[PDB]
Formats: structure tokens, sequence, C-alpha cells
DNA sequence: ATCGGCACACT
DNA sequence: AGTGTGCC
């Protein structure tokens, strides 16, 4: 079936922008982006409001270039600490949202601004409490039903379409059977409406949600009606939805694997995957992937929503690209120390707030003219949350790397990460 | 010089 | 353990 569970995916809209907009009222309802490291081309853009997007502004764009596209664009700068970007403000805002969501159901923190929710149980409970009662259209004020309306002047308006689709969906719904997968999705959507309302009221942040039977579909659904809307993707909408759906849009298919599927199989849409047998797919892409693709193109995925609200690892890194690369011993030690200081500050907060300690410290370095993203990876024991010792240990482990009071080759990157957390 | 940052599969 | 991928 693949209609066994109810899963939702919630994602904040232009999250960093919202954080800056809440803190500054002036940036509200204006085109704006968030940038870091202004010196170079005005800084790199990592977050763009929807007002700015209408002008074509995107992340990974230089602020100066963005200005050319959008003359009145307002910019917000990431806090800078110890010579590197500090994402503390956004991490704290993130916790706020996660905490509200946690109240409604067990969630999986997928990223800083999105979380997966398994509502299977909550939906069942709700059904019992409102048992025998129809679902009013009023309960789903921002819900879109994928694939509707269908068949037969309101439609010209976006809102008109949404209302008509929802009416058709609700009208079709049979209150009589609790078991119906579609009914459970509708109830789950009501819960997500309530959850989204709570988030907006308590944090002031707007967000979008996708409600479906699995995480991949939920994610896909979420992206359909951004921003400030939630989309319900039923099992039945999948054939029509997937039929013109590019392969790269499915989660985890945006990279090389997706490209292999397209290149090898000679298809461009998700639906086209249905013709191939499971065995064929497994032979081309492996047993695990083959199984996943065969099931996925039919709208079925079984990956569980992990009950995890905390990051497994905590790391900080800095790039020194091109000329800026560190060529001296003293430089490497100084930067290692800076990294260690931020790490210690985050670690202490983690120990006090989450009551756990990290057992392993990981050091990563890159050198000039290296094809590999990570030039080297090393780990050492992390006995105490002390910056001086941590930097010294990292240096001790990577001291052997230098080929030549000078360092050679110069280092493109420094990376420290704390891992292997244990209860304390 | 599109940065810093997470999780996972594979060996 | 260390490497490589994919995403936010
Ligand atoms: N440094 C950095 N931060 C990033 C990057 N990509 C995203 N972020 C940070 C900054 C982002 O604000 C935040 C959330 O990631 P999204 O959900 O993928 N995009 P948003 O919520 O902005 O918009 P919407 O969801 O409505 O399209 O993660 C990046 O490539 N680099
Ligand atoms: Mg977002
Ligand atoms: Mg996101």
């Amino acid at each position: 079936t693949g209609q066994d569970r109810v899963v939702a995916l919630v994602d904040m809209d232009c999250f960093f922008v919202q954080v800056e907009q809440r803190q500054n009222p002036h940036l509200r309802n204006k085109p704006c982006a968030v940038v870091q490291y202004k010196s170079w081309k005005g800084g790199g853009i990592i977050a763009v409001s929807y007002e700015a997007r209408a002008f074509g502004v995107t992340r990974s764009m230089w602020a100066d270039d963005a200005k050319k596209l959008c003359p009145d664009l307002l910019l917000a700068q990431v806090r800078e600490s110890r010579g590197k970007a500090n994402l503390t403000k956004y991490r704290e805002a993130s916790v706020e949202v996660m905490e509200i969501m946690s109240r409604f159901a067990v969630i999986e923190r997928a990223s800083i601004d999105e979380a997966y929710v398994d509502l299977t149980s909550a939906v069942q409970e709700r059904l019992q409490k409102l048992q025998g009662q129809p679902i009013s259209a009023d309960l789903l004020p921002s819900t879109y039903i994928e694939g509707l309306p269908q068949g037969p002047e309101e439609t010209v308006q976006k809102e008109g379409m949404r209302k008509q689709g929802l009416f058709q969906w609700l009208d079709s719904l049979q209150i009589d059977n609790l078991t119906s997968p579609d009914l459970q999705l509708t109830v789950g959507a009501v819960i997500v409406e309530e959850m989204r309302a709570a988030i907006e009221r308590e944090t002031g942040f707007q967000c979008s949600a996708g409600i479906s039977h699995n995480k991949v579909l939920a994610k896909l659904a979420c992206g359909l009606n951004k921003p400030n809307r939630q989309t319900l993707v039923s099992h039945g909408s999948v054939p029509q939805l997937f039929s013109q759906m590019p392969i790269r849009k499915i989660r985890s298919l945006g990279g090389k694997l997706g490209a292999s599927v397209i290149e090898i199989l000679g298809i461009e849409y998700m639906g086209e995957l249905t013709q191939f047998t499971e065995s064929q797919l497994q032979s081309h892409f492996g047993e695990k992937n083959g199984s996943w693709l065969y099931a996925m193109c039919r709208g079925i995925e079984h990956d569980p929503v992990k009950p995890r609200q905390l990051p497994k690892t905590i790391g900080c890194s800095k790039n020194f690209p091109g000329k800026t690369a560190l060529a001296t011993r003293e430089q490497v030690q100084w930067w290692l120390l800076q990294l260690a200081q931020e790490l210690e500050e985050r670690l202490t907060k983690d120990r006090n707030d989450n009551d756990r300690v990290a057992t392993q410290l990981v050091v990563s370095i890159r050198v000039q003219g290296d094809k590999r993203l990570s030039s080297l990876r090393r780990c050492c024991a992390l006995t105490r949350y002390d910056a001086h010792k941590m930097s010294h240990d990292a240096f001790t482990v990577i001291k052997n790397c230098n080929t030549s009071t000078e360092w050679s080759p110069p280092l493109t990157m420094l990376f420290l990460c704390a891992t292997k957390f244990s209860a304390s």
C-alpha cells in the first residue's frame, strides 16, 4: 500500500531572513537577503526573501551582483566572531520552532529550519475524539490538495483554485471509515494547520508544510505551495504528479545518482521509472538503491521518521581559499585556537542544555591544488572542553602533514568537529 | 572565493 | 577508521 503512516514535513520560509526581519521591523515586507563576509563582492548570499526572489536573486550569488538584479535590495549580515561567521542567532531561533513542534508529535530535525513529523498516532487519537464529525473547510484555511480541483470565475484566482479543490476533496471524503488513508491525511493536515498556527503565533515565523504517507512525498509536497501554505499529497495524486516530475526533484536524486538514472535509463521523469522491474534497477544502481527506486516511483518509501531533535555532531570550519591560504605554523595554530574557542562555547551550552558530552574530536585539513574536498581526516580523544588543549591536540595530530617555521603545502581549509556524544 | 554545516552509505 | 555523497 504505502499508505500506512501519516508523515509531514515542515520548513520555515526564507528562515534566516525571517529571523532578521523579526529582529528588525524595517526589513519586513521588503526584498532582502542575508550575507556573510562582505569584503568579497559584498558577501555571499545564503538567504533570500520572496520579495527579492521576484527579481531573480538567489543564494550562492554575490551581493554586488544581487544589487544589480534588485536595486532596492536590503542586506542583513551574519554575525562575525573570532574572524569567522557565527550562526548562533539562527540556531537559537531554530530551537524555538523545534520546541513548539515537539509538543504536537515526535519529530525528526532534518535541518536547521525543517523537521519531519510522524502523526500516525496523533491522527488516530483525534479521530476518536471527534468521531462521527465532518471536517469543516474552515479548519484547513491554508491547505492545498494536490491534483485538485479537476473536471468542471473563482478559478482564475489562486485562492479560488485552493477553495474549489478543498471542497471537492472534503465532499469526496467519507467520515464513516476511520481506516481510510485519505481521511487520515485530512486529519493530519488539520493538525499541521494547528501546529503551523502555534509556530506563527509563538515565534512570529511563517512556514510551509507537506503532508503525505512518507518523507520523500512530504518534502515534495512542501515545496509545491511555498510560502506560508501546506500541501496535501495523497497516494492517488502520485501518478499524475510524477508523470511530469523531473527526476532531480526527488529527494536524494538531485546528485550523481539521479544523473546516472537519467543517463543510464534514458528517462527524464519520475513516472518513467515504473516500466522497469525491480531487478533491472538493482543491477544498474545496486540492490539498496534499486529497491528504493522501484518503490519510490510508485509513491512508496519506508524510511522511518527518526525521533531525533539533537544533532549527532557539532562542528566549525573556515576556508582560506587561494592566496589567503595559511602558509605558516603560527597561523595554523592561531586559527585552530579560534575554531576551538567557538566549539568550546557551543559544547558547554550543549552539555548544560542537553546534558551530554562529546567523546571524539575530529580534525580536517585541505591543501592547495587538491581535487579531493577533504585533504585529510584525523581524530583524537576529547577528554575535556578546553580550547587550548583541543587546538593543541588538533595541531599535534596534523603536525605531520606539513612537507616543509613554515607550513607546506598551504592549507585551504581548517575543520574541527565534536562527535560520539554520550550521556552525562 | 559561492561558505559553513549537517547526516548517511560504503569500505 | 577514513572517504564520498547529498542537502540545507
Ligand atoms: N551558509 C549557508 N547557509 C545556507 C545555505 N542554504 C541554506 N542555508 C540556510 C539559510 C536559510 O535561510 C536556511 C533554510 O534553508 P532552505 O529551507 O533551504 N531555504 P530558506 O528557508 O531560506 O527558504 P525557503 O525554504 O522558503 O525556500 O538555511 C547555504 O548553501 N550555505
Ligand atoms: Mg526553509
Ligand atoms: Mg530547509
